[PDB]
């Protein structure tokens, strides 16, 4: 029920942006009365916060297994790539089109700013680990986000998740984030972040 | 230049509120006229914004349209495109590429926009593939392009102003990482070649 609502915001959100978006159209398209809404949350901006959380919480949360790879930082910038472009593409709806939104700067969103600053440094600190005091180590994040750009948004899945398995997309970002900073792929790659993500669980 | 400052206020209040939530009154006030004044050069905020994307666009697509047609090979040509592409980005009081981000914007009204969008993603792909074929790659220099949207300021200063003998290093930088994820090789003249090829759009 509450996932419903949050599938149905993020089309709302997504097609029509925050400010036009009514809890009113949120109820309808649910097929329940407002009054069932106001009980999951309690404003739309409440909504939307928890949507962009959804986003980047879940990768922040993956950074911390990072160190427990034995491994350098190609390795782990392409895990950590590879797996955030991974989520972006196992929902529903195109959630990541709402950080365009220029709503989200305001104060209302400081929680969602600060893990996004988190992720943010993560990238950032990773690709200096590889390039130093360049400023290509920005790159890999935008890179990242490009998918945001490519993916459908009809409500189908582009790629569900898998417990074996990357979408192409996934592992081609990956791989151009470390093309950009001359870095060579390690050739296990692929099977070792899907490792990673199975013992985060 | 009256229509000019009304344009450039209307660009910063797009930029930072959207579409949506931004009044005519907003406008006239940052401006500093009557809202009667403002409705004699544009008679809605539709009008307004449709003007800001066609300034921002056309002059891109014309740029992307001479480049992909030169007596050069295609790296060469997709580096000048790249790095011209986010000179002009980054040669404007405000954010403009913001603006194609809003929800808005995909709309039947903004038709001619999405037009010159296509033709210019369409220039992007196909030098792509001139380098790596049918690669699902072939997407990512366009996308790579528009990325400067996110790390420029949007303060009313220009981050690069624009110069007949220098590039930005953010230019550089960009279309350095565009021939860097389809593998090309870089040409050592590329930036003396886009500057040349610049100066004589002129
Ligand atoms: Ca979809
Ligand atoms: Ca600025």
């Amino acid at each position: 029920p509450r996932e419903e609502i949050l599938d149905a915001s993020a089309e709302l959100f997504t097609h029509q942006g925050f400010a036009t978006t009514s809890t009113h159209q949120i109820a309808d398209a649910v097929g329940i009365r407002q009054a069932s809404l106001y009980y999951h949350f309690p404003s739309k901006t409440e909504i939307f916060l928890t949507l962009l959380k959804s986003t980047v919480e879940p990768s922040t949360v993956l950074a911390e297994d990072l160190s427990i790879l034995d491994a350098g930082p190609e390795m782990r910038l392409w895990a950590i790539v590879a797996s955030e472009v991974r989520l972006l593409l196992s929902t529903k709806w195109n959630v990541g089109r709402l950080y365009q939104l220029p709503i989200v700067g305001s104060e209302e969103f400081a929680e969602y700013h600060s893990q996004r600053e988190a992720l943010t440094n993560i990238f950032r600190d990773l690709a200096t680990e590889i390039v130093g005091d360049d400023p290509r180590a920005e790159l890999p994040f935008h890179i990242t986000m490009s998918v945001i750009e490519m993916r459908r948004n009809d409500g189908k899945i582009p790629s569900p998740l898998s417990a074996d398995s990357l979408p192409e997309t996934a592992i081609m970002l990956a791989d151009a984030s470390l093309a950009v900073l001359g870095a060579s792929l390690p050739a296990d790659r692929v099977e070792k972040t899907l490792e990673l993500i199975k013992q985060a669980d």
